């Protein structure tokens, strides 16, 4: 208990504080065709003929 | 009465369980139109005339 007078100190917390900058950063549409186009292979593996014709 | 301690054994069942793979297998649409071909015929079937002209 730190007692000075009639005032008491209970804890010191520590804190982290952001400020921001103008700075930005995005990213691109480009990819999403190529996902597009490994995605859909999928939809033909996993598929069997039992019987040749 | 099976009893040991104060433990009774009632039942024992046997059961069977199912562990998927990956492969499939799906039906063709082509034997539809043939169906329908061979369906429609019975339209014209069992129906007569009377009379000749």
């Amino acid at each position: 208990m730190i007692l000075n007078n009639q005032e008491w100190l209970l804890a010191i917390f520590k804190k982290k504080g952001l400020t921001p900058t103008g700075k930005l950063e995005f990213a691109t549409i480009d990819g999403i065709d190529s996902a597009l186009a490994q995605a859909l292979n999928e939809a033909f593996d996993s598929q069997v003929v039992s019987f040749n014709d």
